[PDB]
């Protein structure tokens, strides 16, 4: 199956919804695991989804990440040199270093009273006054996570740093928010330079064992330091992706909003479970990763369809997200789906469950900081539940656009807090 031309503007225009018209416009039936093959950028790129799909695009001997995601969004979105665009030893050392700070159990334990704390005091800041989900929480998960990371700097700094950082991510998906995503990344990354050069140089003391720590005793695979701003890009890969946690945050209020049967049961259980299950179902309902990419690094075979060396594989995260092959109704939002499972690492087991991708976490490229994320989604999850949270119901903040990456409500989601 064949799509013909050069759909690379098609990618801009559609948003979410182009591996789903690439099938149709293919002649694939709805529902179909069948690769879908088109040319993007000058090379070909072959569509996947699901379970089968997911197994190739992990298969480590057959794919590469090197040049695969199109600069202009990586190198706004993760930064020049991020472990995103490294293969194999040198890809493994570096993973190792950064999972050890955001997967490892006793660290998620160190984030969950922090972002606790912020997005308390963002609700409160609600109270009789016009709130926004996405951007006070969004500064909120910023905040806990420079206090997680050991990054000390005054206040009024770190809210104008975790601003830059939102103003990077809601801009760097289109055409006229580019430009404004490189300023940014340029401005972060010189801030993020300096203070790993002041950690390495003595002018600045971080925490013991800390994140910042960490990352300016990042080390390569020969043993060698990392170069300092190299090193300031992998600490914004471990502080920048919690606040994009707002993203979820203000899908998490619309679908409050639209479920209010299991709001109620979350303010009423005492156990976590209901909250824990709805913020899983948030992520897998909500658009937030279209499709990922990868490159072939040998001739080979899926499906009957050839793969050639060079070409790109795209896991088309959406189609596996809602697939009626790997899920019972996946148009219905419904944390039902999530409530025998109790923790992130057991929620792993569910293979076509990649909203931050697939396969191992430290073993190949999969997301290190699901544990971060659900405990910052939980959190938002049971504040935005009360009863005195008021979530506007107007379109604006309802209805999301499917054609612009990354989606979100238009306005934020308007909310207040009722007080006396
Ligand atoms: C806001 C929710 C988040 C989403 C949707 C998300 C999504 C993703 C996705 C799709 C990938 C690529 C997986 C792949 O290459 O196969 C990724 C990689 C990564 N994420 Fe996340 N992420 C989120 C939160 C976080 C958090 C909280 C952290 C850490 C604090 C984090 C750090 C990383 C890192 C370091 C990588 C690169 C791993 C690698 O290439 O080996 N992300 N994320
Ligand atoms: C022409 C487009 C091809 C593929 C485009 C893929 C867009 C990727 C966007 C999501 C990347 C995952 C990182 C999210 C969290 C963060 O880095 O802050
Ligand atoms: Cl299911």
């Amino acid at each position: 199956p064949r799509v013909s031309g050069d759909r690379t503007i098609q990618f801009l225009t559609d948003g979410y919804l182009l591996p789903s018209n690439l099938r149709k416009t293919a002649g694939l039936e709805p529902e179909s695991m069948c690769p879908v093959t088109t040319k993007l950028l000058g090379q070909d790129a072959t569509i996947v989804r699901g379970s089968a799909g997911i197994d190739l695009f992990y298969d480590e001997d057959v794919m590469q990440r090197e040049g695969a995601m199109p600069p202009v969004i990586g190198d706004a979105l993760v930064g020049k040199g991020a472990v995103h665009n490294l293969d194999g030893e040198e890809h493994k050392v570096r993973k190792a270093q950064m999972a050890a700070m955001a997967y490892e159990d006793e660290r998620v334990a160190e984030f969950a009273p922090l972002v606790a704390e912020e997005v308390e005091r963002a609700v409160a800041g609600w109270e009789g006054a016009q709130g926004n989900v996405f951007e006070d929480l969004s500064l909120a998960f910023g905040r806990a996570a420079f206090r997680w990371a050991g990054i000390d700097l005054p206040a009024e700094n770190t809210d104008e740093l975790v601003g830059r950082m939102i103003t990077l991510l809601d801009n760097f998906g289109t055409a006229t928010g580019t430009p404004k995503a490189f300023w940014q990344r340029r401005q972060l990354d010189n801030w993020a330079e300096a203070l790993i050069t002041d950690v390495r140089e003595g002018r600045i003391t971080a925490r013991p064992d800390c994140v910042l720590e960490h990352m300016a005793q990042l080390t390569d695979a020969s043993g060698e330091r990392v170069d300092a701003r190299t090193a300031g890009i992998e600490l914004q890969n471990l502080t920048r992706p919690t606040v994009a946690v707002g993203f979820f945050a203000s899908f998490a209020a619309v679908a409050l909003a639209e479920n209010p049967q299991w709001r109620t049961r979350i303010n009423e259980s005492e156990t976590g479970r209901e909250a824990f299950a709805f913020a899983q179902e948030v992520r897998r309902f909500y658009p937030f990763v279209p499709m990922f990419p990868a490159k072939a690094t040998k001739d080979t075979e899926f499906e009957g369809c050839p793969i050639h060396q060079g070409q790109r594989v795209i896991l088309d995260f959406v189609g596996t997200l809602h697939s009626a092959e790997e899920w019972d109704n996946p148009a219905s939002f419904d944390p039902e789906r999530f409530m025998a499972y109790e923790t992130q690492s057991e929620a792993e087991t569910i293979k076509p469950f990649i909203p931050q991708g697939g396969a191992d976490v430290r073993t190949g490229h999969r997301c290190p900081g699901e544990k971060i994320a659900v405990t910052a989604l939980s959190a938002a999850v049971e504040a935005l539940a009360r009863p005195e949270v008021r979530i506007s119901a107007e379109a604006i903040d309802i209805n999301y656009s499917m054609t612009e990456i990354l989606a979100r409500p238009k306005s934020g989601v308007r909310v207040t807090v009722a007080s006396s």
